[PDB]
């Protein structure tokens, strides 16, 4: 009678669960139960190129109607303790491409159950998931990546369960609040479709993000040191050819430094078999510094016999090398921009 | 009758739990249940700039009244075994910004339940939580950070549960006992407010700390080596210009050392896209050592033709370079202090 | 009666589980129960040479008939909630060579149960497993590896349980969709056999993959830098012998760089006691650069007394060293290809 | 009747647990229950300066009397299966300063229960705990550390539970068998006291160890290389001043090596804001090598104009530098010993 | 009646468990129950010198007789589902020196129960354990290690439980199949004894392995580079004394390289306070390269005044240094072999 009478509410809930079979889906043997899904993305923790995965924390909500749970006489929505979910049928929703995921359990299990008079159930979970994402690093670090989150029913086919994004394109929220230091979220999309397997067709919901990497870090960390070393190798041109130790030391250090930069960066990334965009720039800078050392070797080889010709090579090297390196940067950056 | 009669106490507790429904909150269908919260901060384990999070261990206590648990005839507060909490309704309190948290369980679950004659429940938990904290590292390592701990109800709106800091500004204790080697806790604040969501308004408690980083470590580790290398590059000025190998080796090593210091430090920090305060100092020191090597290259280029002019440049470099570097430190440190 | 009548379905399922003993296998005391197995390989996460193991995520399905679960009057296959598996006998299938494995449990346990009127049970699990794989690295990085997944019954002998690949060679799917950046899957095989132990013979299913490592990464990371350093050591031949500091510095840096490359790479791999194919190439490159430094030491030792003979050695070194190194690469690569 | 009659023993144990309330402590509402504690330290796994904690594995035993468990007619102590502990009241003992701990569970839970006719309960647990320990590293690596293990009741005040070390100073055993490669256990102490909190006074047991670090590793790893580099810088004194490249290279390498040693060691330790004892020695060695390079710079600056004075400075540097460095070691080591 | 009649088998098993008390050991209050143990070692995953432990995966089987489980009328051994073990008494066997261990649980718990008509129980577990092993590294890497696995009863004394190796020396199998890249298993032993504690004597089973480390890896990784650097320092002897920069650079690089090799290797090993066998060789190689640099310093100090004597020292250094180093290797290797 009275909504505030807890004895009446307790009796109503007890009647719903009496004879309730968790082993059977709602409308078992009839039309498939439609499950609506919304995601409130709390944050994207990290994006790992080494492991080809990203970590996602979100509020995962499922919406479906179970006529066995319909109640009358209480004009209110019943928000029950989360432990009642273990006594109710829930969809066997799982993430297809996840690698490791869990539900937060402090202070209690991060779970909520809300009932409605018509029998509709609101089921929410706070989940941190690590989802695999294959990334094409050919244009790294100027690449754009597309990481998805595939949602599917594990055991029920389309004849038993159907999926849909509740709210259309507004089903997923919080994308604008995601703060990735290395990436920017250009766009997100929602896809609903059915996938055919050997046992039958299964419902599928896809949430995908298009990530564009920020180049500001790589300019300061990799590109600028490579340019400075290349400019450092040009100092040998203005050094007199009689300074054999000084000019060879300039050639050796720049060549060795360029190799260390190229090798050290590649160790951080996964052992991919192809060449990246940054690798092309690093290998190009290696050629310029290597030719600078070979330039003095040619000069040192003819400086005694032909001092006039050796001086000309040094004088022209002060112009060709800076100009060719500028040309190399022009074609390189225009291609990848 | 007798408080020391365990049979009477057992019968009283059994009567309280007979017909008790854990699925229903206290005063279900009526006024919201007010939950008072106090925190005894045991320690702050670590503050991670790489992961943008901090680890917090604390005693989390919740205070609320459940009239179903009121008992008479026993003029004492009943401290029961912690396993009785699984038979009682508890608030669905969770931490909004946490990444991973757990309740200690040695030797038993670090949990306590205390009942009172009027039905009030004291519920304590010892929790270690890792909470995300976005940090602005533009002024690193001279930056000040503000890390919060957001407390919210997962399933109940403000019409069912209300939050408040029990004791006002004295609800959180142990802040003065926190020992962070790298940070000092300038201030902590307590905020109580309601946050509106799609499903309704939810109670929210916020505990925030203002952390000021200690610069003593970074002076010894990064700033002093950068200064010493810059001073090391000034030694080449007093070396005779005929020592081409000696002066170029001084120029090469200082330039290469400066690059290694700048790159090695940045690897430890997360790959942020902007420039930090320490990066500005490191790049400034790179210019001074690079110009020192270019100074000898100009001298070596004219020393044979114009020995008098070359000697003057070395003599003036012994004054301009130390003085300009002192000026650079003056403007740099005043801006960031 | 009606398939859509949930009360009739619930009564039918209750009758099946009444008197059902999970402790007894189907046809206990009679013919062994045949279990058919299919694997849908989701992905191969990584292949670790250091730990000698690989990570596999797959859909593991088991097929067997339990006459105690046969039902009549319902012309449909009963897809039940996954929690019904705890009330049914399941095979004690385990992976012989696994190191750590788990079943995904978000949002629910990644498990499915499907019943059939004749009593057949379909039991599916989504499992991520780390399986040990001993790898022979003598031809590393040009080696080919064979990693297996051994499937066995833990407690039942062949008199109680029998294994077979359901579908023959088509039992395992998704191999073509596996994307390993460092490896290519040449072939996979399915083996069914019985293994004799002290307690008796046990059923065994083997799934093996033949992996061929991609050499593209190692050419860019290890082979090319080794060649460049060796070519770098040849520059000293064109440098005049009077440049003692320049030519010795070329000899020292190349020798030290070669040692660092050989040692740094070997640290990543496990501390195997034998010599790898890459180690042979690195040691061969060390000899060439070491002899180049010794070449100038001989020249520097006789340049004053016999300038004509010293000049000849430098002139011939410009031909013998590039030609011998080319010969060394020819025999090396042909042997390992 | 017969002690070997298992039916009589089973009936006796069943009578004890009939009507037993685990929610109520022994002598509830009366005098506090006294709990005696003994520790058998299996080992101390590691001591971490970075994390400021140590790992401890021990046998934790609790002794208390529960008159509800008193039995007659069996003149023996009942060693029961460990699973009976879940049906009995146990103290809510927890470790105040622990960070992560667990009870071993292979093959069964590492737990034992022993009953006595008067009702006394022996409760043992094998626990591996990681306990926080703040360490003062000002005298590192010649420092002495004091790490404690605080034992407290989580929910019961002194009016309900009391703690004491069973056996006095002999309560903790196995300290002499602890093998720490880096530390030696000078002394251990046992403290029993009551700590006052907001909710009341709580029992507290403290076990502390005084650890003295072994300097043998640091002499071989850090101190000796620093001395050798300093002695290496003295070789430049005997080199002729005309060898500008040779003497500057000696100065550069020693100065750079000293910086690398100081920076590399400090990275391993936590980012403390103060100066350690080892840092003082490393900075002192930096001054000597830096002055050695500056010594030649002064000599090179006046060697042409005043060859006689330049030779004297080199001759005196061969005596002052070795003697002053010996003096620096004398005052340094005496202060810290 | 019929062995294939599952109803009769189910009734027989139900009778065994009716009135069965898991809290009481077999023959409680009488003679101790004898438990026979066999181990089938699957593999030894790794041996860690840093953590002083090894990882072991094995099949652990326990054999004992429980007359309460004796059955008649079924002339077969009952292999039951593994979940029946939770309804039976099992020995409280635990590993004394383990650090972390677990039982595999995919697809089900890796556990088996086999009953026999006389009441004997076969209990098998697949366990991966990490067991602590103190290692003496004085002769590292030419050392021999002895790692054990101590097996004990946690709560029952020798008056209640007794241990023995079932099969004598054949109780442990699979030792010959263990493949350790760094170690070879010389011998394994089985020990059965009783250990006296404060509460009484306890049964103990010990399984120990004698491991001999393979030196092949360390020859290629540490010993050969040390020899090559020492030989590299001998090149300076053939360089003319006028090449001050060349010979000092040879001296500096070899001395610095030797220090880096000694320090880098020691970082991998735990911070032990004593000197290892490899450290003795590395320190010996440091003396030879350091004396080589000091040899030229003496030559450079007298080359102008006494050119004849300086030439003799270089000539004799080409013989004494190679011969003394060969002598040093002879005494070193003979002592440790
Ligand atoms: C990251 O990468 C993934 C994988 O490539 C992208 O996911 C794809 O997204 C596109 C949309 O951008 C999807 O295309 C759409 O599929 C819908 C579902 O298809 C099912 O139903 C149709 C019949 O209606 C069947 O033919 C089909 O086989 C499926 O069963 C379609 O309904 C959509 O059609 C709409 O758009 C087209 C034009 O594109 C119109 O012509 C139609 O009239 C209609 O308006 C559309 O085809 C595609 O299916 C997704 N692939 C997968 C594997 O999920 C992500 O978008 C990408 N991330 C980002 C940020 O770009
Ligand atoms: C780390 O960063 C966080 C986020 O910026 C800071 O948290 C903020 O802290 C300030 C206080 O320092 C909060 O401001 C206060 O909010 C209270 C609650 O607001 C609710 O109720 C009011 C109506 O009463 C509504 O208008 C509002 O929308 C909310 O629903 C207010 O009650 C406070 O008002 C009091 O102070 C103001 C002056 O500041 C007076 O004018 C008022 O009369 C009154 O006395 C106040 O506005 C703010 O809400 C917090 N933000 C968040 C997101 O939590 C942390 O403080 C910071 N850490 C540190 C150490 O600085
Ligand atoms: C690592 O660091 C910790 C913290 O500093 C040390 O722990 C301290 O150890 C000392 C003993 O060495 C403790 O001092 C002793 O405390 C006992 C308990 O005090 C309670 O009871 C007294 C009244 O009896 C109250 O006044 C007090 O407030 C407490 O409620 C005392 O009983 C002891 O007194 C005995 O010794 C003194 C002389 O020291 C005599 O005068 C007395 O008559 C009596 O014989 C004593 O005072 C101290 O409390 C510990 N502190 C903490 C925080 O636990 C560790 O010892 C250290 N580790 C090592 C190896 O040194
Ligand atoms: C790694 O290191 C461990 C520890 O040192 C070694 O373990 C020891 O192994 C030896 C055998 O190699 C053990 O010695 C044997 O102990 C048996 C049990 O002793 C109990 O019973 C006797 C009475 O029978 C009591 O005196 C004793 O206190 C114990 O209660 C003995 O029965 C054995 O005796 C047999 O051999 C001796 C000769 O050695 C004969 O004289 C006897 O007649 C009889 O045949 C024997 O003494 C020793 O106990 C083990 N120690 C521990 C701590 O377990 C490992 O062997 C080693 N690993 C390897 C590979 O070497
Ligand atoms: C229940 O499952 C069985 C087994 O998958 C189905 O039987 C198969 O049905 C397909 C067509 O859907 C046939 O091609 C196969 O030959 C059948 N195999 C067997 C062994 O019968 C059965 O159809 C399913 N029941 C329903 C109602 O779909
Ligand atoms: C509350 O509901 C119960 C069950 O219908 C009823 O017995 C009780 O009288 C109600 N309470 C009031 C105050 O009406
Ligand atoms: C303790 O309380 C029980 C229940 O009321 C009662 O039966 C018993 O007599 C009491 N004990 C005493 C000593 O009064
Ligand atoms: C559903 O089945 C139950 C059990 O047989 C039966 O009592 C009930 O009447 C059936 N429902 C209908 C609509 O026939
Ligand atoms: C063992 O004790 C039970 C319970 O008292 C009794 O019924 C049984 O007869 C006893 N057994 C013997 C052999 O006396
Ligand atoms: C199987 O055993 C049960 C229990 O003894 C019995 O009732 C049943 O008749 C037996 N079955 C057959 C076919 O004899
Ligand atoms: C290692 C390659 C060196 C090339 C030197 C070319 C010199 C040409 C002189 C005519
Ligand atoms: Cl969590
Ligand atoms: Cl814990
Ligand atoms: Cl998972
Ligand atoms: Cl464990
Ligand atoms: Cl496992």
């Amino acid at each position: 009678n009275d909504p505030g009478n807890m004895s009446f509410v307790k009796e109503t809930v007890d009647k719903l669960l009496k004879g309730y079979d968790i082993r059977l889906r709602p409308d078992f043997g009839g039309p498939p139960v439609c499950v609506g899904m919304n995601i409130d993305i709390a944050s994207i923790d990290m994006v790992s190129e080494v492991n080809m995965d990203y970590t996602l924390t979100m509020y995962f909500q499922q919406y479906w109607r179970d006529k066995r749970l319909a109640y009358s006489g209480i004009p209110l929505n019943l928000t029950l303790d989360n432990r009642v979910a273990d006594q109710l049928w829930v969809p066997d929703t799982y993430f297809l491409n996840d690698k490791k995921s869990f539900v937060h359990g402090v202070t209690v299990k991060n779970r909520m159950i809300r009932l409605h008079p018509d029998g509709t159930v609101l089921y929410g979970l706070r989940i941190t998931t690590t989802a695999a994402c294959m990334m094409d690093l050919r244009r790294y670090p100027l690449d754009e990546q597309n990481c998805t989150l595939e949602i599917e029913s594990y055991g029920y086919t389309t004849d038993d369960i159907e999926f849909y994004w509740r709210g259309g394109d507004k089903a997923v929220t919080g994308v604008e609040r995601i703060e990735l230091p290395q990436f920017s979220i250009v766009e997100h999309r929602l896809v609903s479709r059915n996938v055919v397997f050997a046992t039958g067709a299964y419902p599928r919901l896809s949430l995908s993000f298009r990530l564009k990497r920020n180049i500001g870090y790589f300019i300061l960390q990799t590109y600028m040191p490579s340019i400075l070393i290349t400019i450092l190798s040009w100092v040998s041109f203005w050094i007199n050819y009689d300074a054999s130790a000084a000019r060879v030391a300039l050639g050796i250090t720049t060549v060795l430094t360029m190799t260390t930069i190229n090798t050290h960066l590649r160790e951080t990334l996964p052992k991919i078999p192809y060449v990246k965009a940054i690798d092309m720039y690093l290998m190009g800078c290696f050629v310029f510094v290597f030719l600078a050392l070979l330039e003095y070797a040619f000069v040192n080889y003819i400086f005694f016999s032909q001092p006039a010709r050796a001086a000309a090579i040094d004088r022209w090297s002060r112009i060709v090398f800076p100009f060719t390196f500028s040309l190399f940067n022009l074609v390189y950056w225009l291609y990848y921009v």
